[PDB]
């Protein structure tokens, strides 16, 4: 209800290393659920809540189908579902429709977030990976889609490897964060369901900035990020989070948030807040999240 | 800044993962992958991965090295999305079983397939272990040499002659657990808490790509000339074969505290130059560890025979 609930669900070996390190690098205020989609092969979690059901998508759809009551029963209540089959293919990208689908057939506000692999990695047969992307969006309220390639705009092997899990892991906290972290700057959850119920696909930008003007540098970055494809300009629905000390002034802030509102679509809704992390020292972290067309 | 993986695999290799996590061996990720899901319960490691569930039912390869394979390679684009990212992985394993003999050189080759700097540290068996043993290692042992960088083959046999007489089978196995520790801490302590003398990544990289075989030696001592006997010591272990004259390429490190002065690890490097094949490659470096009190540790690991 009033502290909203939030469920996040790794499924598939991507998707259970997906959750893994977002509870090791201490992501607050959400429920962790790891769904093992193999038979062969369980990678092991210490999320709150776990379901073993079990490299063909087929497979991993039908076994989540098979489990839908207990998967159902692990979804009831919550007012918001990130699902995430993470990076890599396999059983996850078959499962995760089938979870998005139970949560929002009961309501939850449903989010998918989905990685492009690098071109680099080439392409597994029956462009399974653009049918993974297809059948999570018929399923979600708003589908965040990663292009890794584009990553390589923001480098060698290993650091486009660690990008794409930053990247991946901020899909999710970016957005959790606004919600149930307070800063200065808060949101309505009704708000956020709002912009996000049926919006469909959806890009995020990040951007990094300290000391001098750090904010508007920020934000600036995050706006003109390559993840964002330039869907800027057209999008109809904007969410923003500005991540930072307890000594962010609301001047900055609201340069930050004038700025994004300068860049987007003058019938944009747009949702902004603040996010309130002594850890990060004088830097800002700025996430934005573009919607529509 | 280096990410470095270190991978157990089987129970003599996820029992040493163990033990490195015990010690307190720092900067690294740990690992754990087995075909026995209660076993993997009782694993410390950051990351635990269960495989070949189907064909063993949690109940381990049964010192089937194929099935080991197999499981394996079933889970690869797992055991991939698991090593993605790290610049040096390490592959450890007790070869002689199914899982760590089977399913050590897929880890090896993905890992040097994504490009990560790959060494494997395993042991042969014990004699006493049986012929099938130490034939299935010598064969996981060649497979594995094909998908390192570097591979440290440490004979269990010859830490007999080292430690104490009255050791049970257990304590074997635990002297067995602490010497693949040492071969890992040995080089990874170098990257990650440097000393007065540093040797990064790069000149790691640089001396153990496409190394080959290799062997190691340790030694520590305490008080008085405890640097040149730490040296003599791992320079004659029986674990180096008596084959430390003839190798062409050699990483050695020296731990100690913060008051580990440039003297002392300069005599140690002087005792081993000398003892060295006239055109080795020898890299000496350093690293700092505040819990060692008086005593110093030199690990050599010698290669290119
Ligand atoms: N370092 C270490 N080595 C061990 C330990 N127990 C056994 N070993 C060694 O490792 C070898 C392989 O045993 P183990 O690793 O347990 O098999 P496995 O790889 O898991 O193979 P399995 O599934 O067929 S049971 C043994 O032959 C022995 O030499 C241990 O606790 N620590």
């Amino acid at each position: 209800n009033y502290l909203a609930v939030i469920k996040v669900v790794g499924i598939g070996g991507g998707g259970v290393n997906a959750v893994n390190r977002m509870i090791e690098q201490g992501l607050k205020g959400v429920e962790f659920i790891a769904i093992n989609t193999d038979a062969q092969a369980l990678l092991m979690s210490d999320a709150d809540v776990k379901l073993d059901v079990g490299a063909d998508p087929e497979v991993g759809r039908k076994a989540a189908e098979d489990a839908k009551d207990e998967i159902e029963e692990l979804l009831r209540g919550a007012d918001m579902v990130f699902v995430t089959a993470g990076e890599g293919g396999g059983t996850g990208t078959g499962g995760a429709p089938v979870v998005a689908s139970i949560a929002r057939k009961l309501g939850a506000l449903t989010v998918g977030v989905v990685t492009r692999p690098f071109s680099f990695e080439g392409k597994r047969r029956s462009n399974q990976a653009e049918n993974g992307i297809a059948a999570l969006r018929e399923s979600c309220d708003t589908l965040i889609v990663i292009p890794n390639d584009r990553l390589l705009q923001m480098v060698s092997l290993m650091d486009a490897f660690r990008s794409a899990d930053e990247v991946l892991l901020n899909g999710v906290q970016g957005i959790t964060d606004l919600i149930t972290t307070p800063g200065l700057i808060n949101v309505d959850f009704a708000d956020v369901k709002g912009i996000m119920s049926g919006a469909g696909t959806a890009l995020m930008g990040i951007g990094s900035a300290r000391g001098e003007g750090r904010s508007l540098k920020a934000a600036e970055i995050a706006i003109n990020s390559p993840l964002l494809e330039a869907s800027m300009e057209g999008a109809q629905g904007v969410l923003m989070s500005i991540a930072g000390g307890s000594d962010l002034g609301l001047f900055e802030i609201n340069e930050a948030a004038s700025l994004v509102q300068d860049a987007a679509h003058p019938d944009a809704n747009i949702i902004f807040g603040t996010v309130i992390d002594d850890s990060l020292g004088d830097e800002v972290r700025v996430t934005v999240i573009a919607a529509g067309f």
